[PDB]
């Protein structure tokens, strides 16, 4: 009793080597980088962005403000 129905461990095996190589890579990989990456990047990006309107404006502006600053060009002299 040996090769003859038994085999026993593992014997490296190549296939089941690469297998997990390759699957430890996509999983970790995609998994972790691409899902808290893209994930959390576009979820938080995405409604920081469009929510707090980051990109210029903000609410309103550091500036003394008083009443604006030009309808439409004034002289008051």
């Amino acid at each position: 009793a040996d090769k003859t129905i038994f085999n026993d461990h593992l014997n490296t095996n190549p296939k089941t080597n690469l297998r997990l190589w390759v699957a430890f890579q996509m999983m970790k990989g995609a998994g972790w980088a691409g899902g808290v990456f893209f994930g959390t990047l576009l979820l938080i990006g995405f409604f920081r962005v469009v929510g707090r309107m980051l990109p210029i404006q903000e609410n309103q502006a550091p500036a003394p403000n008083i009443t604006g600053a030009l309808e439409h060009h004034h002289h008051h002299h």
